C-alpha cells in the first residue's frame, strides 16, 4: 500500500567536504525511487552543492520554510522561493525549532498552507514532552497536534506526518512496539478527522533516534512507514538504514 | 576617512531568473572594491547563484546566522557552514527578525560573537520603536541595544553598525538620522575607544532610494546604507554612485 519513506535531517551539520564524501558514499546504493522514497534534508546553504552531488534518485528538501511569503522578512526562505529552486520538500514543526524558536502550532499551520500553495511537499513533526507523557497526555497533546494543521491537507501523499518522541530526547528511548501504538493511534486521528482511505494513504514516520541496530524493528510496524533520521543519517552506514526500507 | 559601505538587503525576495537579469545590470556597474564596500546579502538558498553571477568586485553575505555552533538545531546556519562556504558578511539583528521571531539584545550578542569567532564580517542591526520614540527614549534604547554586543567588537573594520528607524517603518529626516548616527559613534567610543568609534562604519537603515541617498550618506556620521525594496531594482546603481 504505502510507499515507505526513509528522510535524512542533517541538522546544523556539514562542511563542503564531509558532503562530498557522504553524498558520494551515498550514490553507491541503488534503490528504486518509484518505489521507496529517500529525503536528504541538507543545510539551506547547504542545497546547492548537495543537489548537485546526489544523483536524482535522491529527493531533497530543507529544514524549515517561513510561514510568510515573499516580501521584508530578513533571513526567511519562502515557500515561492523553494518551489522556484525546485525543492521538493519542507520540514516543519522541527521539536527543535519548537524549543529554540518557540514554533507554534499555528505557525506550523501557516507554513503548511504556505508549502500547499505553492506544490511544496511537507513532512510535518510533531510529538508531546517528558512531562506529558508522564502525566499521560500523550494522545491529548498528539491530538491537538494535528488538529492544528490536519484539515489543511489535499493530498495524503504530498504531507508525511513524524511522530517525535520528545519525552525521550535524552534520557530514551520507545520500543518499537511503543512507536507502533502511537503511529496507530495518529492514523486513527486522520481517519476520523479527514477520513478512511486518506489516513491508509497517509505516510506516519518514526522521528525518534534511529540507527542500523533499530531500523529494521521499527519499520517492520504496521503503522510504521519510515523514519526522520538525525545523526545516523551523517554516516555512510545510513544506506543501511534506506536497505531496511528497501 | 572611513570607507563608505553599500547594502543590499534583498530580504525574501527573488527566483533565479531575477537574479540573473539583476546581477548582470550590478555588473555593468564600473566601480574600486578598494574605494568603497559593496555587499549583496540573497536568501539563503540562492546564495551560491549569486556569488556566482556577481563579479568579485561585490562582496556577499547572508541574512541571519545561529547563536548556537553546529549541531541540533534544525534550520539553522552555523557561523562555522558561513566560513567553510566563505560567506564574508552576516546581517544581525535586524528589525524583522527582532520583530516576527523574537530576537533579543542577548540573541545579537551571542550571534555577533559566533561570527566573530569564525571569522565572519557582521553587520548588526538596531533601533527604537515608534513607542520608544514617542516616549523620548531614543537615547536610551540605543544605547541599550548597541552596549549589548559592541564589547565585542575586535576589528572596526569587520563590524558594520545600522540605525533602523523603526518608529518610522509611518521617515526619518537626514538630519534626525545624523544625529542619531552621531550618538552611535559617541558610544562606541565611550564603551570602545576614540580611534575605533572614527574607524567604525555606521549605516542608515531607513528607506532608502536613488532620490534621498546622496542626502543621506553626505552627513557626515553616516557611512553608507542597509537598502531595501531599491536594491531589488537595477537603478541600484545609482545608489552605490553616490558613494563613488
Amino acid at each position: 500500500a504505502r510507499k515507505y519513506f526513509v528522510a535524512a535531517n542533517w541538522k546544523c551539520n556539514g562542511t563542503l567536504e564531509s558532503i562530498k564524501s557522504l553524498t558520494n558514499s551515498f550514490n553507491n546504493l541503488d534503490f528504486d525511487p518509484s518505489k521507496l522514497d529517500v529525503v536528504v534534508f541538507p543545510v539551506s546553504v547547504h542545497y546547492d552543492h548537495t543537489r548537485k552531488l546526489l544523483q536524482s534518485k535522491f529527493s531533497t528538501g530543507i529544514q524549515n520554510v517561513s510561514k510568510f511569503g515573499n516580501g521584508s522578512y530578513t533571513g526567511e526562505v519562502s515557500a515561492e522561493i523553494a518551489k522556484d529552486l525546485n525543492i521538493e520538500y519542507v520540514i516543519i514543526g522541527h521539536s527543535e525549532r519548537r524549543k529554540y524558536f518557540h514554533e507554534t502550532d499555528e505557525d506550523v499551520r501557516e507554513k503548511l498552507q504556505a508549502s500547499l500553495k505553492n506544490n511544496l511537499k511537507a513532512v510535518v513533526c510533531f510529538g508531546e514532552s517528558l512531562e506529558q507523557r508522564e502525566q499521560n497526555k500523550t494522545i491529548e497533546v498528539i491530538t491537538k497536534q494535528v488538529k492544528a494543521f490536519v484539515d489543511l491537507i489535499d493530498n495524503f501523499d504530498n504531507v508525511i506526518l513524524v511522530y517525535e518522541p520528545v519525552w525521550a530526547i535524552g534520557t530514551k528511548t520507545a520500543t518499537p512496539e511503543q512507536a507502533q501504538l502511537v503511529h496507530k493511534e495518529i492514523r486513527k486521528i486522520v481517519k476520523d478527522t479527514c477520513g478512511e482511505k486518506q489516513a491508509n494513504q497517509i505516510r506516519i514516520l518514526y522521528g525518534g533516534s534511529v540507527n542500523t541496530e533499530n531500523c529494521s524493528s521499527l519499520i517492520q510496524q504496521e503503522d510504521i512507514d519510515g523514519f526522520l533520521v538525525g545523526n545516523a543519517s551523517l554516516k555512510e552506514s545510513f544506506v543501511d538504514i534506506i536497505k531496511s526500507a528497501m
